[PDB]
């Protein structure tokens, strides 16, 4: 029944031969801004921060560079116009915050290495599954300057939960890493150690469940990976000799929950050590004349988190934690360890640092005009890229070639104003206004005899509820899911929104939603 | 050049006065860097668009999902994203409008980093669909006939090696040494052995080796080279240089397309039946009729100014101007006669860089192909998306403002005066250079691809190369021999190059000390 605005002609953008007059195109260009200042103002539906002022008055001077950060941040090349003194400095700062090892240094395995990406998380995943892929499988490494048979060795097997974003099953696809479901299927059609508790049948599920909600299903479960479930069919596979890639989200897309880093790890230690991949030997080729095994010892598995959203607030809730005096607040959940500092204790191998890499969006928690972020790992992980004849060392070892240089700057300015202290105060703020809303939506069902269907996992910063009318969604940008409460079968179907609250969305923008939502012809339907 | 000590972040921030301090120095590095910059192919004026489009710095744009469908974002720019995908549809010579039910029509969308990001799309889309993967729009005994190969010259840029690799799609070299070692057809100009070469030859310069020659394919070699793999049953990928990295050399896509066609009609690779599935039932093979080739122009250059200087070339009087080099046809137009005197469209894809010849103050792009060619992507529940073949994430929606801003303020004759220009100073720069060589009685070892808007020469001293940020590239004169090893840079005539700047850098040339030095 409200009015999200018009939306932009295509008719005032098309491009003719002649190109246009100056008052046709700052007609468009006002269009757009219009549009664009209106959206950006109402939106509330996605795990974007949306106010950036001062980065824009800060950083409005370097549009007219073509800034290119072509090859590795930790070395010099030919392209002069570039920002990698600040990508260093940005990446310090997110080392230090994952609890990592710096300065990075080539000479020392257990360093730091990372760059920013040139597109989001995406790129970050894309990595990173890249990363592990060669690794688990085999491809030479990237070995530091000085100062059996088992046929399912080089076969990697990937796991993530039924929560995991979309855009990481492309990545699979990409690449060709096989999850534990099409191997599953392919290989050990009839051996699915987990029942399912629909059927009741030794099905392959399509990824890990998700803990279940009042349902006993995962559609109104919390959204985080159920780790009894993970570990079952990490044992399968270890068993049989595969290696092992587990993707962890911190921030999940719809449900913003938080996958329990440290549990798994603890968890999947002792099925790591129980079948060798702590430390095997790994085929990376072989010299001729008779010698058939070249071999080098590697760890057999590989977590990685995807903190697309969470790795940008979770270190500072977990500083709030650890200080709740100090900070002058308790958090009410407790969020996972899960960066590059969780280490633990083996039968027989020493500690074991579990974390093999994280990917965050800068345009997500932070903020940025344009997609961003950061993939990080460690040196002794760096794969050696394809061979060529011009002869300094490693540094195309990226996913993109040329690389967004303007974005260092984006992310540099922003953590260059906010102390950790205010960092903490963000992710409060955030943490209580997902409360209220969560509170206020449960009232209005209350106050008109509605069903909104709320709900809000513990610690995340979204909120979920039933979807209202298509306006009000448009208006406010709501992202929606459908679930269907009973798997397979469509007349259960329900369709939700949820709310992000970042550092942008306040008690009045809340308050203003609020309000519509309970005059919504769908919200009071008949 | 610039500290790391006034860049690092303390865990309580930085006040307004050490933020502004690092901010200036950041700023006065990269003015001076970026008015000096001649040797990288990176248009460096763009004085209007940060006038016209700071005031969107303030917006989280994101044009996450397919640029011809809504989504829940609202913030996007996809009506613009449009536009410029539809202006350069036009330029390519491919059908307009985007249409789901016309299987001829272009589909692309805009790049969140540079070509980097098209090439792997291309290189993934290729792979799937000469694989037998599902497409979007439906409606043995050759065992090779899933193994798609890949074919592209030596001055392919490095981005291409790296794609391969994380796609998985085996290059003919790969599968030459796998699975016909011994059969190369082609011999070694250097060794006389039937080696498999690493890439596809590029054209011989004086020295009967490539190292000197134009960085164009070799038609002839690639040809021998593709026949072998297809006679085989091997699906065929060619991806062509459109204004290559190092020597802005064009591959001759036209006659690449005319020498192929034939082959691809010989062994069955214009009309192929794919097995793409078995139904659940009773498992009987699903197919659907494919081509079983997919060429590639990799337009991260050139796509941005080749139909331009093809403009000119088509009415020179018109323009006052008769381009010097013809280039090739190589877009979306680009058909030719079949045996049975039907007609086939032989590109079937092409990526373009927005910040090399348009210019951009971050990478961006655009990947460009046709209806028919979409992949199905994964089947599961998304969050407002209908059938999605993007990367599925987050998408930069500035760029298209960028480079619609760009294309909105030159009409298609500022657009030739732009090439004109460059291409003519080009030619002036090859001319100063071997005046300076005479003048100084020194070796330049001065080149210029005929048609290219950069020019090779001996390397100066790295004082002069960090100044101008020349590109460098070392060459075996002798593949394998290490003492034949030669030291270029390159510049790139680019629209921000005037004559000016080349004769500022020409006169320091003229005292370098290396130059000077030359033995």
């Amino acid at each position: 029944a409200v009015d999200p605005g018009p939306e932009l002609d295509g008719g005032d953008f098309a491009l003719p031969e002649g190109g246009l007059d100056d008052d046709r195109r700052l007609r468009a260009l006002d269009a757009v801004d219009e549009y664009l200042t209106r959206k950006r103002k109402h939106l509330v539906g996605y795990q974007a921060t949306q106010d950036m002022q001062g980065t824009a008055l800060d950083l409005a001077r370097f549009m007219p560079n073509n800034i290119n950060n072509l090859g590795d941040p930790f070395q010099s090349g030919g392209y002069k116009p570039n920002t990698k003194v600040v990508e260093r400095a940005v990446l310090d700062y997110y080392a230090k915050l994952w609890h990592a090892e710096r300065p990075h240094d080539p000479a020392d395995p257990e360093s730091y290495w990372g760059y920013m990406l040139s597109m989001g998380s995406t790129e970050g995943n894309m990595y990173a599954l890249w990363n592990a892929r060669d690794y688990l499988s085999g491809k030479a490494l990237i070995q530091p300057p000085t100062a059996r048979r088992n046929p399912n060795a080089h076969h990697p097997v990937a796991f993530y939960s039924e929560d995991t974003h979309y855009s990481f099953a492309k990545a699979v696809a990409v690449l060709g890493v096989e999850t534990f479901h099409a191997v599953g299927l392919e290989k050990y059609a009839d051996e699915c150690p987990l029942v399912d508790p629909v059927t009741g049948l030794r099905t392959w599920p399509t990824e890990v469940p998700s803990r279940p909600g009042p349902s006993g299903l995962s559609w109104d479960g919390p959204g985080e990976i159920d780790v009894d479930a993970l570990a079952v069919l990490v044992e399968f596979f270890a068993a049989k000799g595969h290696p092992v890639f587990v993707n962890l989200n911190l921030g999940s897309t719809f449900k913003g929950a938080h996958d329990d880093v440290r549990a798994v790890c603890e968890r999947l230690l002792p099925i790591f050590e129980r079948h060798g991949l702590v430390q095997r030997e790994v085929v990376y080729g072989s010299c001729p004349q008779t010698g058939r095994p070249l071999v080098d010892v590697r760890r057999g598995f590989w977590i990685h988190v995807d903190g697309a959203l969470g790795a940008g607030y979770a270190p500072f809730l977990r500083l709030a934690a650890e200080d709740p005096e100090g900070y002058g607040w308790t958090p009410e959940a407790e969020l996972p360890e899960f960066d590059f500092g969780l280490r633990l204790p083996t039968a027989g191998h020493g500690e074991v640092d579990m974390v093999s890499s994280i990917a965050m969006s800068g345009h997500k928690w932070a903020g940025a005009p344009w997609p961003c972020g950061i993939y990080m790992t460690k040196v002794k992980y760096q794969i050696s890229p394809p061979s060529q004849p011009d002869y300094i060392g490693a540094p195309d070892t990226t996913f993109a070639g040329s690389r967004n240089g303007f974005s260092p700057l984006i992310l540099w300015d922003h953590l260059s104003r906010y102390s950790y202290r205010d960092q903490v105060e963000r992710i409060r703020e955030a943490q209580e206004l997902a409360a209220y809303l969560e509170r206020r939506l449960t009232a209005m069902e209350r106050e008109l005899g509605v069903e909104l269907w709320p709900a809000r996992t513990p610690g995340a910063v979204t909120v979920r509820f039933r979807k209202p009318s298509a306006e009000l969604v448009a208006k406010w940008s709501l992202s929606s899911q459908d679930v269907l409460m009973v798997p397979g079968d469509e007349t259960t179907r329900r369709s939700y929104v949820h709310v992000f609250v970042m550092p942008s969305v306040d008690r009045a923008k809340l308050d203003a939603l609020l309000a519509e939502l309970a005059e919504d012809p769908v919200i009071l339907g008949a």
